[PDB]
């Protein structure tokens, strides 16, 4: 039973300088709640007890947020608005927490290498805040993953389709249909253009890795900005053995960019209703 | 010339729960900046250089952002992203910062009493970070303030027109008007009814309060759920002589309210053209 | 009364390195009460409403302390030990707290000048948490120098007969008597030697000063660095204004010396019975 | 070799408030550094890689103090003083910091149960850093045990012979003598009567213990008051099989009384002669 989740926090968020340079990304709202509790609440729906979370330069933020708030909860009884903290209150009495600092800062592959330090050697979850998913009525994307794994044993990375446009920006699959959309990796082609692309199904903020990748990560050559694609590991660990690659059910706005956090926004206003 | 602004930051944004038991209302982003830039900015532009700020316990976010820093600052100057750090670099090498710590928000009365002691005795500007007030090809609102202060010499609190019903939901003068857009304040009644109200001219979160004001605040008694507010403290020094209203030309948005705070978000993501 | 209280508190504690890294140096145990607690306590027994801290590089630890904690006073009320916080407890209900962080620590002139923010125009008294006094069956310090602003109302500053080896540390005087244990400041000689120093008196982290210091401060030009320092402002003060010296009764402990640091707290320990 | 040492420190600190509510207790200063870092340094020259700290709400502190400040090094550089951070600059170079925050503070049993998510299913040491350990030119404490441990590969507790008095408070021994200063633990019992105490040799914050403590500690009953600790835990290793009770060298300041605190400063401060 996948017990750890290891949520990548040490990203810069460029993008939304200049409040990224004191408010951390994960910390970003989207009506109220923080980018990363909705991250955490869906791990902890898929049955993760240990939320382990590499952070970077501004975490104080972030390790507070789930520090239990005596003051305010009692500042805050018998009011009418008791409501607004049962959730993250919750997560916090039934969450373990577990930090590590990212070393300089060099993307998602070293976030997931740096947090070996967090699993140890035993398969576990991987959540990007910033691809904030929502299931209409259905498991939350990394439930529908633990619940997949439990009959794969091996990697999950989660896919979903893009406009054959769209391909030249993300990372593509290409593998052979197994299942009600399962698929065993056989390559993986980091933004291919347009006429070589393998595929539409683009990777999504969503792993369940088997500890063996990081003594792959561990192995990989770093490219631009000496990051460690993590396809490269992926395609390695896949040329290996089998590896899934799932098409989760639930959509996914991606608020890495300004306009998805916005369209991530405006959304969940109107769900409130 | 006034120098001073006082942010009355000590709420508990309670509306915006869960997440601001962590991060301060004043540092909810709009876009990619927090809501008191905006205000600071304003300040700023007005011709304020010190900029005091009444706080509470979560203070570290809104003190951090406005302190001078280089880790998470000149690092990532690779991208073209450097230039997202140009208004509030400068802020800070522009503005002084002065804190306050308030021991428990008991209204914008109170806040603006405990604000004494970074203001003193001098004539003073007032912000409320959550009215977003931007203007089309028109100075600031403060700034449009402060100058209307270089002739009136007085307290000056802006007002703006509501309509018909949304009455008792602020405070409402009754005055009597001097030249375009200028009224004497004759009176001031907090949220009335619609069979009450002596105009539908609102107050906003802007003023311009003359250092008796202190002395008037600390005179005023409890009142309304034990809070001391300065519709009375206004009244007063109102009827003691002349204080000018002011309905400033621009729009503001009402990010008390999470409906205001969505609203001026795709509002000035919209005004990414 | 005198309202206002700065605390100069940014400088490096080089001396105490490597734990002042993080710990910023007044808020180093004596016993159990930070350095800094001492100093407010001082100053709220001489009638100070209003602690100004100027705050440098770690801070939160010093803006934190003198913050109501809950979670501690609750998981704590009822046990024998729910009386070691009645002190500082006192102080926090009863004094008002200030901040204002230093673009970076050049000494007790700049850090000074820096305060200002927090001033303005009202005599204040200052006192360098290092300098830890102690007075048997006497008011503090302060209580004992707000006795003289009284009488004389101008800077009055706290001296010290010193052995003439340790001359050379301090800044001495020279001044007319005036009373016992009371000069009128003739001048002022920066770490002298024993062979040609004016007198054995020097001077403690401890003054009153007048408002025109500022000017002083900033009119006056680096000496014995790049900074600009309290003994050559407080010649010119006390040359065309006017600055009283007093010999306090009490006796004080520099923990600006590991030494000195050392000695208090075996003192304090002992004292314990 | 042992790689992880988990490092207990979400205790109250309550026999030093009120600088405990806000620094933490591992944080007092000795000298010039925190009692932590002479745990670390102690760990480190065991050969453990990974610093696994069980932390609690004030820990803001302990994680700043490994992080490595850009801006105190460059003050530093030049300076005479370029040599103060050597210590701790060694310190986080060779070393890994893993964080697990602890809800509530129930004990070390639980302490070492929450720190089952960073260390995972192998050997483990742990130093609790209130009890200072030095030695008269020897391997530190916590080496001689790994080095102890690699021949009786078992849990290792540290012992020391004390005052009569003193075993009213701490886990004592008693064991078959199987070596020089080498006992197989018979018993364990917390906290005796001085009269059925079953020796003097009394418990230290010293441990190497094995995996399946973990398992033991979740099954353990909740002893005297709610609170799970070692000492059942370790008992129940010993009924299972041998386990080794080791009579360190060098001394040990028990900081855990402001008594010894005191005492291990004066210590020192002679030493740095």
């Amino acid at each position: 039973m996948i017990k750890k989740c290891l949520f990548p926090a040490a990203g810069y968020g460029t993008r939304f300088l200049p409040i990224t340079k004191t408010i951390p990304k994960e910390m970003l709202p989207i009506v109220d709640k923080p980018l990363i509790q909705y991250a955490v609440e869906e791990a902890m729906e898929a049955g993760c007890e240990v939320m382990a979370i590499v952070t970077g330069r501004n975490k104080r933020s972030l390790e507070d947020y789930f520090d239990t708030s005596y003051e305010i909860e009692h500042q805050i009884q018998g009011t009418n608005k008791e409501n607004a903290l049962k959730s993250i209150r919750n997560i916090i009495e039934k969450c373990c927490f577990s930090y590590v600092r990212q070393k300089q800062m060099k993307g998602l592959g070293h976030a997931i290498l740096t947090g070996e330090a967090l699993i140890g050697n035993e398969p576990f979850a991987v959540i990007l805040a910033d691809d904030l998913c929502i299931s209409h009525d259905h498991p939350s994307v990394l439930k529908q993953m633990t619940s997949l794994y439990q009959k794969y044993q091996c990697s999950i990375v989660a896919i979903e389709e893009v406009a054959l446009e769209e391909v030249s920006k993300y990372g593509v699959i290409r593998g052979e249909w197994l299942e009600e959309g399962v698929y065993e990796i056989k390559d993986m082609v980091e933004k291919p253009n347009q006429e070589d692309a393998p595929s539409n199904l683009a990777v999504i903020g969503r792993y369940i890795l088997t500890p063996d990748i990081f003594e792959i990560l561990s192995e990989t050559k770093p490219g631009k900005n000496n990051e460690i694609q993590i396809t490269d590991a992926l395609r390695t660990q896949a040329k290996r053995k089998r590896i899934i690659a799932y098409q989760f059910k639930g959509k996914r706005y991606d608020c890495g960019s300004v306009e998805g956090y916005i369209e991530a926004s405006n959304a969940y206003y109107k769900k409130r209703l």
